[PDB]
């Protein structure tokens, strides 16, 4: 038979291993020849695996690279202008790769050029609350200073935006062993920890969903009109550079000024973690100088797009997509995900060669330039937006399959909760001590739902990966699943040269059983979405969370009872809309279970299910973020990686006691309540009887 | 049989006559009790006629009314402050209506209050080119002056925006007999011409598609957050008032300053049509003073929404809508249209009582507050936007059925051209001398296509009526049809108290045969759209016009060959996209004629046809006009009533030789070419094979 069991059984750990090795021997940096070569390889292989068509979709987008003959570095300089300490020009390469060419040195992609010289201020994780503490409580002024911040907790672009708004003239990002060195584990190559010379690469844009900085709204095709650099979206205005903790120790050890305000500001290095500004006593005339010479350059990128046409509903698309570009070897990120997609394509292709086709069309994507701001997925979605918003059933992401070996981690729309629960109850746990038990059992034991007994945790979607355009801009039901550790900081070797095939094979997943489990979850979800007669979405699950999010946002507002009285701030309309949504969803579910042999009522009903996520889209977008259009979820304004619920109301309430015109500020809270209540009611009404 | 012939035959001229009489005995001004009473009557009748459900949808929107105890008027005042001439406080009521209560006196809805006093400048029709002539050629400065303009040629809101931008402190609008008095016809009540005391009411907003000025984007429901008046959309900043030509003569006769620049500036009154500023010699110390005391007030409005559920595709909507609110009696506008909708509903209901249902759902709408800026249709579309953009097949408008008795006038999307041609070939001409000939034959003879021999003229859609939200904001295929005279000025009694049942019965359509013909066209179009197995849209017709519009916009640009050379301004991408659209449309048409018994391929194909108009929508809107989202058509920026093709490029090119930074201006032309080429290509790709 050709059923999901046949599909799942065809998936093999040893194939995933072979593909991971094949994808991680040389760097595949976006915009480079090596990455174009890999795209062509994947195109050829997906064709041989059996897909109906496989094309490259290319775009010319703004990328950023260091200057090969003018390297980036940071100095401590003395009063004579002598550079008495310099940060490293590259990470010591791992064993047997010391002769690999074209390893990009650590840099912060999209940093402007400059050579700012100044006094250091240490800003902890450079979160909004860290700057509140510095400025409001400690009365420390970052204006004109170079800020040094540890990576972790929030997206690095948010740190840079916060530093810029504080008036910093430069940012140094570093990996503290508190966040990137697990106790009792050895440094690479002898374990999975970050060595003192390791450095986390990464872009520091604040695109808010725009895609290529030069072409917001439209694909960066051959005839595209581009913005000038001065009008580009999301570029930082101050130079930024990342360093390892050997180098950070040398910069932090001389810091003077104020003591850290409490222990949550101290990492694990042998330094005081003084906030500054500047250095102690004897060293007070020394300064820190950055030298950044990176350049932004419009560069061609290539997505691979494979199609497996549906037998019955070819105009309905289920998309499995993940990126192919890496900072260096991409041993975990992304090739652990890409190897899993490759094996899934191979398995679907085996069924296809035997005469099977899925009910709906499946699209498979190998995205480029994810590391530079989700550029490949976003430009392709911009080109194909009309097809996607009228035909897109679901998007399943497929970046890194593993970031640990402890349990499953799922983030998805409530529409997919029931699907994920049911699928994981049918899959074997790969976990030690859970032999013969289901993946649902192990996952629920290790990652209990904070709310419900006997259920697992499922998180919200924010951004920071290629699902963002599909979910937050276009309102296509989206999900992701991976194996994880015992949350937003990354595993120790993230975006470092040390993220290799050997890291995975030796320390993460020697038997490739966790990769196999993730292939079963991702592939199983795609199989069900593409083959179930009735789409496997339960609208009642959205009703449950909407009540939770309404209670949450009301509770935030209720910290300000006098203002709610003064400005007549009522959440009655939002609770009414949520109650209505609950009532209508329950009635829709009854009809879905009861409806008649009638394929128009079925597709009528399938279209109601498909367009339900779409109904949470507001075509006017969120305030000052036109490409974040989903009213229930958006990436947090303080941390792109985190999802925020009822983001328009949340941002209107955030730090509201600090606003100078409370009438105006509470007016905007009321406007956001109106928008949210209207959107929930309008989404509910899409599930009413159609006529 | 229950076919279109059965539907058409059931329509009766005598019923339309009875309904027109019933709808025009008392005023039905938006927001008044009389208008709510009529809404309730229509709701009850549509239920008795057989519709499945008929509901009122109400909204609380900004309306405008004169102050009953402080009337609006204009004076000529002498240097002593004595008002030596005053304009009329009301139009002399027509015979037998001199005792009707609640006739709203002439006013310009949404005028602010004020009592500006100044010197007059006469500005012809107050078009963009009239102000160019005054300012650039004649060196006349309107700043601080009261402007007097004749109605006609363009929407009155555009005149007021132009005057405001010229610095006027007030606008007087008047009806010149050149535009509103046909030679050799008697004044009402003895003929259809405007008497000297007649006055054209009308709103002077510049909403650009926003709907209620206080709630742009969202329906004005019970919990709506409203903008403050100071942030409202579209309100004029200077007082405005309309007058008749007896009153205009008294204001124009003393005008001095410059002679009119040419004969196109002179109307038919016995005055010189001097441009001013101010009065001649002896009267130079007299001034004109306005007294405007109207108030804007949030007021409840009521749409009637009737549903006839589809037998096969109930989740596909064909909408027939037109307004019910009138300025006074609405003898032509809108009740000649509303009586036709009423008879169409009655006819569909007769078939329904015999067991027939249409294939798709038909929605019937009686919109409120059209006269105050398309408020009722726009708020309802804002409330129901998600349902409409995923399910809306077509919108057919139904304002005034007749504005003359000469021939048919059709404006619609190219997708409806073939439908209209085929339908009119099957209908009888009502025209004298065309007995036994088709409506297509008479129409084509009287209104020849400028382009093709043996075909009739069909115009583009702009705005100024209730189709605007459906077509320009949401991208639902829309059309309208009416009988007309031998174009943008209106018939002589437009928006006057003299627009009565007697006007229609005596002078326009004594036998109601033109009303019947219009009911057959509108109703026939709705029947075909709701019942044809394959939707009756021909995408090839869009390809033909897209080439015409591309040639047109290129030809405008080519007036500036040096700049096109300097700034490398190429239309190659747009012509390529149009060529591709032509090629793909031809292939789609072949499949549509060839495809298999397969209802999924049919509906797949029906969805391709339905979403083709939708594909011309840009979610980012046109520059500074976010609610005009169609890239091929928008209302002209100089005249809301006219449609403009490739409006983004057209507005970027308009008056470009006057822009101070040509680099920036031509850059924006290139950006608009990119947006248009991308949109045409993206729309074409929706007709490609789906997978
Ligand atoms: C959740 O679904 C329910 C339907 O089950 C829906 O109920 C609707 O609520 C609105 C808002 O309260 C009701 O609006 C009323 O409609 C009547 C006419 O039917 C009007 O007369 C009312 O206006 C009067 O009273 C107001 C309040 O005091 C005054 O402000 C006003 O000036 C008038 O005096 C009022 O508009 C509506 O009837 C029901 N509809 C039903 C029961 O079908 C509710 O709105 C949904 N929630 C959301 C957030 O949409
Ligand atoms: C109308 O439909 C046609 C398809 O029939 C479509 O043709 C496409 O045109 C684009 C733009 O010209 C082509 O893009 C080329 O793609 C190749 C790879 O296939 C690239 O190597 C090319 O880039 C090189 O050359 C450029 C021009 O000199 C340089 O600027 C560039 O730096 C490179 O050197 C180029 O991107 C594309 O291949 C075809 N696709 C086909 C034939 O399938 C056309 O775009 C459609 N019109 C519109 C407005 O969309
Ligand atoms: C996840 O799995 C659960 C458990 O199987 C699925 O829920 C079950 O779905 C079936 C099919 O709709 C329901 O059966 C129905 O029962 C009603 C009344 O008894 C009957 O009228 C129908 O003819 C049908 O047999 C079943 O009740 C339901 N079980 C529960 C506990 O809800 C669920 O749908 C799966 N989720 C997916 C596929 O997204
Ligand atoms: C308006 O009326 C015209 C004239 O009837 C319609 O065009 C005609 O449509 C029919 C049905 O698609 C076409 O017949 C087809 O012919 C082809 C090849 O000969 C065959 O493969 C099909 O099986 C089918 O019989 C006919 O050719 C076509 N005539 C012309 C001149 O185009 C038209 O569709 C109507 N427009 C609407 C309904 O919007
Ligand atoms: C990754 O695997 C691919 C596919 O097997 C290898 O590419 C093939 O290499 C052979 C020998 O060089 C050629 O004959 C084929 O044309 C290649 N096929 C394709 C589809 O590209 C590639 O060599 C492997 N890469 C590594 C690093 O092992
Ligand atoms: C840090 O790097 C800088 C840049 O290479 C070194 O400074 C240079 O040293 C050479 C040789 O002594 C001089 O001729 C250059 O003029 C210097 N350049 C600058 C910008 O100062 C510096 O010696 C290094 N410092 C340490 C401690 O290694
Ligand atoms: C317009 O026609 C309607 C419908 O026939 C008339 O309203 C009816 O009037 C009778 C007598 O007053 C009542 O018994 C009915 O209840 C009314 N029906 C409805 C549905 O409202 C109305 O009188 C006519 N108006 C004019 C001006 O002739
Ligand atoms: C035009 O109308 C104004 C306003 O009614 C008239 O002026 C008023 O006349 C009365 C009685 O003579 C005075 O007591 C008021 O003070 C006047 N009001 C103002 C604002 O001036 C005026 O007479 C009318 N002019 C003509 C020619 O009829
Ligand atoms: C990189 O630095 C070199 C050497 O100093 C310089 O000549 C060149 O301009 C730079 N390259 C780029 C792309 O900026
Ligand atoms: C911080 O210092 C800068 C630079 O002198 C100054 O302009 C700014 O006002 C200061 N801000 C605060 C809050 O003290
Ligand atoms: C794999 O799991 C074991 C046992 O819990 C643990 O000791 C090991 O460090 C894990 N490896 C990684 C990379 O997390
Ligand atoms: C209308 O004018 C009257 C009489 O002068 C005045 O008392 C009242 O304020 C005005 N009404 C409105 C609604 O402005
Ligand atoms: C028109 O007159 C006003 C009022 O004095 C003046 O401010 C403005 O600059 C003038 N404009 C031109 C073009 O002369
Ligand atoms: C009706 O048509 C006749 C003949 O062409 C014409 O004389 C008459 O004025 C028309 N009526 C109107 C209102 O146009
Ligand atoms: O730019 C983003 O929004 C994300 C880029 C990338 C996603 P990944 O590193 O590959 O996890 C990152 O977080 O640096
Ligand atoms: O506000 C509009 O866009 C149109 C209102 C109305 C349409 P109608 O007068 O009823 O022809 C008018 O033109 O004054
Ligand atoms: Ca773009
Ligand atoms: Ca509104
Ligand atoms: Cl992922
Ligand atoms: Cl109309
Ligand atoms: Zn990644
Ligand atoms: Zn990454
Ligand atoms: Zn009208
Ligand atoms: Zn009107």
């Amino acid at each position: 038979k050709h059923n999901m069991k046949a599909f799942l059984d065809e998936l093999k750990a040893e194939n995933i291993k072979k593909f991971l090795y094949n994808f991680t021997q040389i760097p595949h940096l976006a915009g480079t020849e090596q990455n174009f070569q890999l795209a062509k390889q994947i195109q050829s292989q997906w064709k041989e695996f059996g897909l109906d068509s496989v094309e490259l979709a290319h775009y010319d987008v703004l990328l950023s690279y260091p200057n090969k003959t003018h390297p980036n570095y940071i100095s401590i300089i003395n009063e004579d202008g002598n550079e008495i300490f310099n940060t490293s020009l590259f990470e010591p390469p791992p064993p047997g790769y010391e002769n690999v060419s074209d390893i990009v040195p650590p840099f912060s992609a999209f940093s402007p050029q400059g050579m700012p010289e100044g006094d250091l201020v240490y800003v902890n994780y450079a979160r909004t609350e860290d700057f509140f503490k510095l400025e409001r409580d400690m009365k420390i002024n970052c204006s004109g200073k170079i800020v040094i911040a540890r990576y972790g907790k929030v997206f690095r672009g948010n740190k840079v935006k916060n530093a810029q708004l504080a008036g910093a003239k430069g940012v140094i990002l570093y990996s503290d062993p508190a966040d990137y060195f697990a106790p009792g584990v050895k440094s690479y190559p002898d374990g999975w920890n970050l060595p003192g010379g390791g450095v986390q690469r990464g872009n520091i844009l604040n695109l808010n969903g725009a895609g290529d900085p030069l072409t917001p709204g439209y694909p960066a095709n051959e005839y595209a009109y581009r913005r000038g650099i001065a009008e580009a979206v999301g570029l930082p205005s101050i130079p930024v550079h990342p360093i390892g903790y050997y180098d950070a120790q040398k910069l932090l050890e001389k810091m003077g000024g104020s003591a850290p305000p409490d222990s949550s500001w101290r990492g694990s290095l042998k330094v005081p973690y003084n906030v500054g500004p500047g250095f102690t006593g004897n060293f007070s005339t020394q300064k820190v100088k950055m030298h950044i010479h990176s350049t932004n350059e419009v560069t061609r990128i290539y997505n691979v797009i494979g199609t497996l046409r549906g037998a019955v509903e070819p105009d309905r698309y289920v998309i499995l997509g993940g990126h192919r570009d890496s900072w260096v070897f991409g041993g975990i990120d992304p090739q652990s995900g890409a190897a899993v997609v490759h094996e899934i394509v191979r398995s679907f292709g085996t069924l296809k060669k035997e005469g099977w086709r899925p009910r709906r069309t499946i699209l498979f994507a190998s995205w480029d330039a994810e590391e530079f701001g989700l550029l490949g997925s976003t430009e392709w979605a911009e080109e194909n937006s009309r097809l996607l918003q009228e035909r897109g059933v679901a998007y399943i992401n497929a970046d890194s399959s593993i970031e640990g070996n402890y349990t499953l981690r799922v983030d998805c729309t409530p529409l997919m909760y029931s699907l994920v629960h049911n699928l994981t109850k049918e899959l074997k746990s790969p976990d030690e001590g859970f032999e013969g038990k289901s993946l649902y059992e192990s996952w629920t034991k290790k990652s209990p739902s904070p709310e419900f007994s006997g259920m697992p945790r499922i998180s919200k979607l924010g951004s920071g990966n290629d699902f963002e355009v599909f979910f937050q801009r276009l309102g296509i039901a989206s999900g992701r699943a991976r194996y994880t550790k015992n949350k937003f900081s990354g595993y120790p070797l993230y975006h470092s040269v040390y993220e290799t095939y050997e890291l995975v094979e030796k320390f993460y997943d020697p038997m490739f059983k966790y990769h196999l489990t993730v292939a079963q979850v991702r592939g199983g979800m795609v199989f069900e979405l593409a083959n179930s007669i009735v789409l496997p979405f339960d609208c009642r699950d959205y009703a449950v969370v909407l009540r939770k999010y309404a209670d949450k946002i009301y509770s935030i507002s209720m910290k300000h009872p006098q203002e709610m009285k003064t400005y007549s701030v009522s959440f009655d309309s939002l609770f009414s809309a949520v109650k209505n949504f609950t009532e209508i969803a329950s009635k829709f579910s009854e009809r879905l279970q009861d409806f008649d042999s009638n394929p128009i009522v079925l597709r009528m009903m399938n279209d109601q299910l498909m367009f339900l996520e779409r109904a949470f889209i507001d075509p006017l977008g969120l305030p000052d973020r036109p490409f974040y259009r989903h009213v229930i979820y958006a990436p947090s304004s303080h941390n792109k990686y985190a999802g925020e619920s009822f983001p328009g109301i949340y941002d209107a309430l955030f730090d509201i006691e600090s606003k100078v015109d409370p009438s105006k500020a509470w007016g905007e809270v009321k406007r956001q309540i109106y928008v949210a209540a209207f959107t929930v009611q309008a989404a509910a009404e899409t599930l009413s009887e159609v006529a």
